[PDB]
């Protein structure tokens, strides 16, 4: 097994996963790692093994299918992943906490919105469809975009949202498209 963390990419207690080399921090791995379950598998085995169980899974699908299906255990565990693929980039330190707003020239967002807020709705059962985590994860970014108007840092948010919806097109298989 890896010795670093998946995610934030520093050593501490680790917990391996049994069935590929990689390793976590307990509250790094999304859902946070299991107390028990010998032998434990990874997120990311969990998500192939689903696509091994149905390889049709992969073929292309529309967007606003995939937003308007329930949170049944699959599209949990989906989106439980996705988060978590947010996390392993460095840059989701900036979105990760609760922010706060006080710019000259800009007024804080109607409903701000922040990575660990979503990941305890997740871990609640707070969404009952795909499309309420998507717009809690879209929402992050746009807020960032339109607090910083101008100044450079605006860009920390198109930066992290690239990296969010490449991943959700991965992991949800959207048909893809020029
Ligand atoms: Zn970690
Ligand atoms: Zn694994
Ligand atoms: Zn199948």
């Amino acid at each position: 097994n890896s010795n670093i963390c998946e995610v934030c990419n520093k050593w501490g207690r680790l917990f391996c996963c049994d069935t590929c080399p990689r390793s976590f921090h307990e509250h790094c791995h999304i859902p946070s790692v299991e107390a028990n379950k010998n032998p434990w598998s990874c997120i990311f085995c969990r998500i192939k093994t689903i696509q091994e169980r149905c390889p049709e899974s992969q073929s292309g699908h529309q967007e606003s299918e995939v937003l308007m299906r329930q949170m049944l255990p699959e599209e949990q565990l989906k989106c439980e992943f996705l988060l978590l693929k947010v996390y392993c980039d460095s840059k989701s330190c900036f979105f990760a906490s609760e922010p706060y707003y006080n710019r000259e020239g800009s007024q804080g967002p109607q409903k701000p919105m922040w990575l660990n807020k979503v990941k305890t709705s997740l871990n609640e059962q707070m969404y009952t469809r795909v499309e309420g985590f998507v717009q809690d994860m879209r929402l992050i970014f746009h807020n960032h975009k339109e607090f910083y108007r101008e100044d450079k840092f605006t860009r920390l948010g198109i930066q992290v949202q690239d990296i969010f919806e490449k991943n959700f097109r991965n992991i949800f298989a959207i048909q893809e498209t020029s």
